[PDB]
């Protein structure tokens, strides 16, 4: 077992914002990715507007002060650390990417939902439905379900 958190309530601040979505889409996409782990766990997120975090939500693009620096449009598009204090549980989009709240560009949601599974702990899943597959797709935002595999990952971790 690889890290998790030792608690259920679990806190998240959003650093900075990409200006590449209006501001609520931004706050309504990441609240609704941690909305998608708390649905299937014991696991409640709270959002922090000011002070100490235990998820911080960055925006940055190439080199950005964690050894891991992204790699301009394309390619990687955002990574997470798993639990831990500090820089542990945080989770990084690559401003060179276009978010948006559809289709078009790279979708910040369903991207969340793979980065926080990072956060919680998760590594990636085989299986092509799974949310935690190690590649992008966009899938119906409306239609999105946790795969049954993302379910027994994140089960297996809390409870
Ligand atoms: C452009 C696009 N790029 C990618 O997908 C790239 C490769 N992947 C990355 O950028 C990953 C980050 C990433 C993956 C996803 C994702 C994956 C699957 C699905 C999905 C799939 C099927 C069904 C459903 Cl319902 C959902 C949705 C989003 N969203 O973000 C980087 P990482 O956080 O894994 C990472 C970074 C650094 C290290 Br070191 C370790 C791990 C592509 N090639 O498709
Ligand atoms: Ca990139
Ligand atoms: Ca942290
Ligand atoms: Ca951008
Ligand atoms: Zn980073
Ligand atoms: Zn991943």
């Amino acid at each position: 077992m690889g890290p998790v958190w030792r608690k259920h309530y679990i806190t998240y601040r959003i650093n900075n914002y990409t200006p590449d979505m209006n501001r609520e889409d931004v706050d309504y996409a990441i609240r609704k990715a941690f909305q998608v782990w708390s649905n299937v766990t014991p696991l409640k997120f709270s959002k922090i507007n000011t002070g100490m975090a235990d998820i911080l939500v960055v925006f940055a693009r190439g080199a950005h002060g964690d050894d891991h620096a992204f790699d301009g449009k394309g390619g990687i598009l955002a990574h997470a650390f798993g639990p831990g204090s500090g820089i542990g549980g945080d989770a990084h989009f690559d401003e060179d990417e276009f978010w948006t709240t559809h289709s078009g560009g790279t979708n910040l949601f369903l991207t969340a939902v793979h980065e926080i599974g990072h956060s919680l702990g998760l590594g990636h899943s085989s299986d092509p439905k799974a949310v935690m597959f190690p590649t992008y797709k966009y899938v119906d935002i409306n239609t999105f379900r946790l795969s049954a595999d993302d379910i027994r990952g994140i089960q297996s971790l809390y409870g």
